[PDB]
């Protein structure tokens, strides 16, 4: 397939948006598509309606499958686990086939052809991934990767939301970065998918992608939803409000998606 996301829906709301992402997807291009999911993380509920879901909005799909190794520290903690699973596998998830895979958060509405993401010139690095935003002022104070540690650690390079990121599979495989990051997670991560991306930079560098290609309310300034190419429902440290009343306000598009599913389960 011309795209190829990859994302994990853990939980009920998760699968719900998941399945909505994956329709924002498909309204946005006409490019064939292929999503790839992890084996373990696939609900019963889920893997019954996937099939209709992909007769209906004309993607395909695999799964895989990777059992967390034996030798690396395992994560206690679901949520802990899946954000390692999002991250710490890249070069050993899918076949030595694929070229490319984009990772897409499940509570994501995607606003653009992602085709434009696969087309994108990385530049020589192995995986591009979007600033933080610094334009909602009113968070400042939140922006941990502006303060102590992160400032001096980064040198320079931004500091990058991990909702979206695109890999490039063959370079990564070639420069070794998937043995390197397990390596660092070893060694070392409170944002486990994020932080780790970001320490790493010096060793596997980050292309930082326009700052269009990802906006999030907590970090973003409304203006700049207008522009947005696609949208995480990113949690809000400050309002803690429910992702599902975030989601049924913020695009108008993600009840449209949500109705349409509902019809097609009515068929
Ligand atoms: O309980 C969880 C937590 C996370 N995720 C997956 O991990 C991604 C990143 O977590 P989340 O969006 O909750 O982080 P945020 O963007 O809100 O900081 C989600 O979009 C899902 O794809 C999941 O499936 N179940
Ligand atoms: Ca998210």
């Amino acid at each position: 397939a011309d795209i190829n996301i990859f994302s994990v829906a853990s939980g009920h709301l998760y699968e719900r948006m998941l399945n909505i992402m994956m329709v924002s997807v498909m309204k946005h291009t006409k490019h064939s598509v292929k999503f790839w999911f992890i084996e373990q993380f696939l609900s019963p509920s889920f893997k019954k309606f996937l099939p209709h879901l992909a007769k209906e909005y004309g993607f395909s799909y695999e799964m895989v499958t990777y059992k967390w190794p034996h030798w690396l520290r395992g994560q206690r903690e679901k949520q802990r686990e899946i954000w390692g699973y999002k991250i710490l596998f890249l070069d050993v998830l899918f076949p030595l086939s694929l070229d490319k895979v984009i990772f897409v958060d499940a509570d994501q509405i995607v606003r653009t052809d992602m085709y434009d993401l696969v087309q994108l010139d990385l530049e020589g690095a192995p995986y591009g991934f979007t600033p933080m935003c610094d334009s909602r002022k009113e968070m400042e104070g939140f922006r941990f990767w502006k303060q102590g540690y992160w400032k001096s650690h980064l040198r320079g390079r931004p500091y990058h939301i991990s909702a979206l990121y695109v890999v490039d599979l063959n370079r990564f495989r070639a420069l070794a970065a998937g043995d390197r990051l397990r390596g660092q997670y070893h060694t070392l991560l409170a944002n486990l998918d994020q932080d780790l991306p970001n320490n790493m930079q010096a060793m596997i560098p980050i292309k930082s992608l326009p700052q269009e290609w990802l906006w999030c309310e907590t970090w973003c300034a409304d203006e700049d939803l207008k522009t947005a190419r696609t949208i995480d429902l990113c949690n809000n440290p400050l309002t803690k409000e429910p992702k599902l009343d975030r989601a049924r306000r913020q695009v108008p598009e993600w009840t449209e998606y949500d109705n349409e599913i509902a019809e097609l389960a009515v068929r």
